[PDB]
């Protein structure tokens, strides 16, 4: 009976270890990060030092895509990166502009200020054509007339419209196509964001990765740059061990198949509304994570309709943004699902007396537990205001609220200085910091322990009541 | 009784730290590490940065094996013969490519497998280098590097004994190619002998090809005695094996009569299992020092001539391993050291506590692992393609101990991923710190505390 | 009395707990690094980049420390000191069935694994070996070898005119010979800025089949209203205490006393003792300095007696520790003070039960690392050194990419089972103990 229930769940693990297994290799690592020491870590020029990852201005940016883009790509036909890499058709250059009328300035200060610039948003955006209006890349184009969508950056969101420029696939023809975006002026300052994407396939590995540069430019303007390198399998029946990840996914599909037979057979004909007792909320978030990734699987990275209209025309920009999207999407629902499989394992461990004992202490202490991690929580979450309003304008470390809770775990690993928490403010930094290890470390530490110690020495007494009168 | 057993145990703890001790010297690590020095930290030219450790291109492997090999080789040491240089390398047609884009791609190389390696004479034909023999015919045999097992065979070419000889060698390697887009690795061997200590190291320099090409550099320098009888001390080491081997067949004499007279099958105490583990890794270490360090009969072989190359990295092999089996049974002696303590009474509640509590304490380790190994199936599959630490899954179980005691500063791994990485750090330092940790705690505080409360109900009893 | 007649311990030990940190102004921190800029932190020229802390060869050691002492050459005194050790040729042994690798073989910088090794220009005592009964010595112990105090001391002069000079005779008659095995320096700074007495001693060392792996060495001495008030008081209320708790013999338990939380007085009282008798050879010394600001042509022998003066002021802290227990041994007033030292005073017969059951797994796997880890990895050197890596892995503190690349299945076997035992069993039986004990105080006073 019961085991009879291990033996379709055993099964269902060993087939779903194979597929994530089979899906991220071994052989992925070094390709992504090989792509990321050309691009990130090589300076910009031969007496410079400057990377990509610290670029400081404007200026910064035109010695770079003159300097190392150009390096990075092109390793003299067509151009094998490392030899053996291959560059796909041609990149692109799109950039995000703030129309010039777009601040309301008081009337005081007008004399000195002439016009402004505003902080990106789409309502604010910049539309009418300027300067050189001769090419593609000097006119506005709509978010749905090129073939775009959304990303999300670290300031804001952008769009997918902007003032595309398609360079070529030689390097004497983009490092002039590059230098006439300097002579005339490209970026100034009522641009926010401007990136680059390519796409590179590898003949070695069936494998290509897709790159994307991001370059901000904020309002008080420096300079943020991003990047995001993603290899993607996307010819997918070339060898055996892939004839059996095909074989080995339909498989998955029949057990998914298998436990919504059994979910509506243990709803339907009896213990409706009955189904809360933790193992059975446990089988509905494993059942809803799969079938969500199964339509993933399916709709969006199974549709090769856009690899095949590139594998016909050498020449133009692949879009591979809107396939490289729901790769991130389908690894993290595939690895939630994942961990949630391996901690239903705990419904079956449950063997030995001793392996009992350990099970009823921490199932009868979570109505106590969950208690106490509510005021945990509020002192916890108001220490975080606390250093979000005090050292938010000088420390890195406390920049956002969603940052300062993430600092506070580092404090009780270590993990923290704090040479510059007692420089940004001389009297109330230390007073925070004395009173946080006071109170997490006496108190609030050692009264999770104080709960967890007394449940396990009643439950353990509890028995002893229970072999002492049935001897 | 008991007593003569403890002196029948101590002077077997002294008779091994001798040898031990004796074997692995104070006067060992200055030597391999200043070889470490000139090889891997030297520049490979005097106007660039990169090192041996630091190797990113085939290109900067050529202007390694002209610029610090041939300053490194010649001038406190001596250089045994010559060294030569191995290549490992893979057929063309070794991979399918789809019909679809056949267009631009001509031909392709594969991942260093033994079915698909190239083994056809190639190029400028001429010497021993550009013809592949096979592992046999050459006195070779595998070796573990980091991507795959690579196997004994090859391309070699055996170059010289002095500077102006082997540099034109190795630029008629460069000028004709002999490193294109089909290898895999190559690696160089020589030896080198000490005559101040009597001592010899033997190196090994790994740099491997992937596919989809970079450079990964590895290497190993171990030094060796291989000959033995100078002074008095070294004849007591010689004289203290003999007496090792004597405590040995002593054991083996009192395993064969507990087990055979009496309590068959009731041998699983703990003190008698690791009884059986002492004289398990013994006598596997007694067999390593006889067949496969003690062979000489190849650097014989070499002492007649001084001019072939020096076959040690079969015999380099076995020395790993008896240091590695050698050093377990000095780890199982010192845990044995537990079984005799116990003399005090606040020591025999300190063994009682211990023993009594492995029961409870063992299921708990069972709960801890699947929670553990939980969060590094989640961090292997979502990390696994942006972040160093979270390479290999084996790497994946290292570095959440790191998490436990510090050691990372995240930064990576929220650039990473924005969402589920601080999902992933906070929901790990919860649990581990908050719940899982705080168990074992309570775990060994109430059976310490109910050992204690059971000798006051005895402590009583007694008046 | 327990507030009268032992006043003599609490109000007395804020004098000792002011005039430690009153008396040791900046000069012994501040100053000790503002002369310490300078010989220690300037190269000889923009075309030797590698200093005194990267130097390996021989006349590459002559590049390395001849710059920077000739600007020594504040204002120093003494004179320039430039000896070395001297080993035997056919010191060792080698093998005849291989004997054209071979030529002479010795040991290391020892005792009498060493020789005198007088060569060629014996027109002075530079080339020319001598005994220690010239100058001063001691056998030192670093992290090669115990050395001898014995050798030549071959100076030069005040002026850095003939310190080039002498310094041309360092191509022929070198400071590395075939045998060369160390090489030392000594100065003494009487700096102006702050008037105070300096020590210098400069080693690089050499092993064989290679160079060098330097070694600095020095400390900072200050020479001396609330100057120097301090004196009599830290003697003063010691010296009753003396003529007291020695008669505290006479009806302690019958001079039998066998105690803990009062011993720890009378045992650093000892400590006390360890200053008091000092001062009648050596904290007395006027003809160690007398002899140094007399005499311009001699060298200085100062830099000795800074040798006895490490064990002074490092020696001098220990009656800072003992002295605060045993003021909390004074000090517990309150109620809740008695029930924090009855906690620790009933705990520690079986907490040092158990310190000695971690320390024998903590001393086998020093074991361990030592013969596995210590030809691959420096911070497994010695096994002094690799106990100290221990408790650097219980703070963190370890990236061990070292440790998996040095050995690739022993080295995690080792890091995983360390980490396992250590902060799951070993951790968590220190806090069982003291846990137990502490609620069993706190209910036996529920009882009272």
């Amino acid at each position: 009976s019961v085991l009879r229930e291990l033996v379709t769940y055993l099964l269902f693990l060993i087939v779903l270890c194979i597929l994530t297994y089979g899906m991220m290799s071994s052989n992925v690592y070094y390709y992504t990060r090989m792509m990321s020491q050309l691009f990130l870590d090589t300076p910009v020029s031969k007496t410079e030092k400057t990377n990509f990852k610290t670029l400081s201005s404007m200026e910064d940016f035109w010695k770079f895509t003159e300097g190392s883009l150009l390096d990075g790509l092109y390793w003299k036909n067509r151009s094998f990166i490392f030899y053996e890499n291959l560059l796909l058709g041609v990149p692109r250059i799109r950039q995000l502009r703030v129309r010039n009328g777009s601040c309301s300035i008081p009337q005081d200060l007008r004399d000195e200020i002439k016009e402004c610039y505003d902080v990106y948003s789409v309502s604010s955006e910049d539309r009418a054509p300027f300067g050189p209006r001769n090419g593609t890349a000097w006119i506005y184009t709509s978010e749905k007339d090129l073939n775009g969508s959304s990303h999300w950056g670290i300031i804001a969101t952008y769009s997918g419209a902007g003032y595309y420029l398609d360079l070529s696939r030689t390097r004497e023809e983009t490092a002039a196509q590059v230098a006439s975006l300097k002579k005339n002026v490209w970026l100034d300052r009522g641009t926010r964001a401007t990136f680059i994407d390519f796409s590179v396939y590898n003949a070695n590995i069936n494998l290509f990765c897709v790159v994307r540069l991001l370059v901000e430019f904020p309002a008080t303007g420096g300079v943020i740059p991003s990047w995001q390198f993603q290899p993607l399998k996307l010819i997918r029946y070339v060898t055996t061990f892939d004839f059996f990840l095909a074989a080995c996914e339909i498989i998955f599909c029949f057990f998914i198949f298998y436990y919504v037979v059994e979910e509506i057979l243990e709803i339907r004909i009896h213990k409706l509304h009955y189904f809360r007792s933790f193992w059975n909320c446990l089988d509905v978030v494993i059942v809803v994570l799969s079938v969500v990734a199964i339509g993933i699987n399916i709709y969006r990275t199974s549709n090769v309709e856009v690899l095949l209209q590139f594998l016909e025309d050498q020449n133009t920009f692949p879009n591979f943004e809107h396939l490289a999207y729901w790769q991130i999407q389908f690894n993290n629902i595939a690895a939630v699902t994942v961990f949630f499989v391996w901690i239903k394992l705990f419904k079956f461990i449950n063997f030995n007396r001793t392996m009992s004992q350990l099970s009823t202490t921490m199932s009868r202490c979570a109505k106590d537990l969950f208690g106490f991690a509510i005021m945990f929580f509020i002192i916890f979450l108001a220490y975080a205001q606390l250093a979000y309003l005090v050292f938010g304008t000088q420390v890195d470390d406390f920049s956002t609220f969603q940052e300062c809770i993430f600092t506070q775990f580092r404090i009780i690993l270590g993990d923290i200085n704090f040479a510059e928490i007692e420089e940004a403010n001389r009297v109330l930094g230390p007073i925070y910091f004395t009173t946080f290890v006071f109170f997490m470390f006496f108190i609030l530490l050692n009264m999770f322990l104080a709960i967890i110690n007394d449940t396990y020495s009643e439950v353990k007494s509890d028995l002893a009541q229970q072999k002492a009168e049935m001897e």
